[PDB]
């Protein structure tokens, strides 16, 4: 509360390592579904359905802009992709599999970077 703050962590680095578990990302072999917006005039469904769109570029844009005021909404938008991905898409397709996938590539980067 006011004048008791806790210690917290130096956030200094975060900016950097935030973009290089995107790039990681984005360099993933299953990350091509995700690389780009889904294209709203050519999927029937998605704009209907999808109430919040999300994609790597749009989150390297946001990250590269000073969008994301800290790493939790970092994260938020990752999750979002992969949240939107199990919505459209069957558990048993090429793009349900990659989302999974990418979903879990993801937590471990994050943990092993972050959560000490
Ligand atoms: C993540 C996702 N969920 C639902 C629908 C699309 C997508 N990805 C787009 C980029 C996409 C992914 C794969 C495609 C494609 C478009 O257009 C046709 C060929 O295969």
């Amino acid at each position: 509360s006011m004048s008791v703050k806790k210690p917290k962590r130096d956030d200094s680095k975060d900016l950097a390592l935030c973009s290089m578990i995107l790039t990681e990302m984005e360099t993933h072999e299953d990350a091509w579904p995700f690389l780009l917006p889904v294209n709203l005039k050519l999927v029937p469904g998605y704009k209907k359905v999808i109430k919040k769109p999300m994609d790597f570029s749009t989150i390297r844009e946001k990250l590269s802009s000073g969008q994301y005021p800290n790493l939790e909404t970092f994260a938020l938008d990752v999750r979002l992709v992969f949240d939107n991905c199990e919505t459209f898409n069957e558990d048993d397709s090429d793009i349900g599999r990659a989302g999974h996938n990418m979903r879990k590539y993801f937590e471990k980067k994050w943990t092993d970077t972050f959560k000490v």
